[PDB]
């Protein structure tokens, strides 16, 4: 059910598609020096985004899994109402989740969306808990480092703060007021190639 979208995501991604997403994503990260204001993802929809990473603005870009919360979801590009109604959404104006110093890639999700758990339970995460991210050919592993509460107008607090490589989860807080944003930061640990036989135990644990 969840596993079906993931399997289709995966199987369709040839080596040529994957290398093209790699290079488009690098390009996108390179243009961010130029941009400025990150927009609050829980406005609303979202201004006007053109990632130019895929020909289809609504393609699934990655899959994200946090086993300890039984979360396994597609990640879309650009965090508007439409995408956040269908899964998790990368926040425009933050890097895509690639390797390198000083990357803080921000993925948003709903707290109490009428029909899906999504990020309802991020507040349960303890330091060390694992998050696995699948870009098609690799699974990147992160581990929970710390959390913050911020105000929605405090968009600067979404930017990188260190030379670390980070994935930051953002959702609304507290229920039902939602007038704040919960941030949960994760640090990158390792990248597994799905061509490596050890990768199979990561895939099994993360995506099933």
């Amino acid at each position: 059910g969840q596993v079906k979208g993931h399997a289709t995501f995966v199987k369709s991604m040839t080596t040529e598609m994957y290398q093209e997403q790699q290079n488009h994503s690098l390009a996108y990260n390179q243009r961010l020096a130029s941009q400025n204001r990150i927009v609050d993802p829980f406005l609303a929809e979202g201004y006007e985004v053109n990632y130019q990473v895929s020909d289809d603005p609504d393609a699934v870009y990655g899959y994200l899994s946090i086993p300890s919360l039984e979360i396994m979801e597609p990640v879309y590009l650009g965090a508007d109402y439409h995408h956040l109604g269908m899964g998790l959404a990368h926040v425009d104006g933050t890097p895509l989740p690639l390797d390198g110093t000083g990357i803080r890639s921000v993925i948003a999700g709903h707290r109490a969306e009428p029909s899906h758990v999504f990020f309802r339970h991020l507040d349960q995460l303890k330091v060390g808990d694992a998050l696995y991210y699948d870009n098609g050919q690799e699974i990147v592993e992160y581990q929970m480092m710390d959390t913050e509460i911020i105000l929605p107008s405090e968009w600067e607090k979404l930017e990188s703060v260190s030379s670390k490589n980070i994935m930051t989860l953002i959702t609304c807080d507290p229920i039902p007021t939602f007038n704040k944003r919960l941030l949960v930061n994760f640090e990158r640990v390792a990248v597994y190639q799905k061509s490596d036989p050890q990768t199979a135990a990561v895939a099994r644990v993360a995506f099933t």
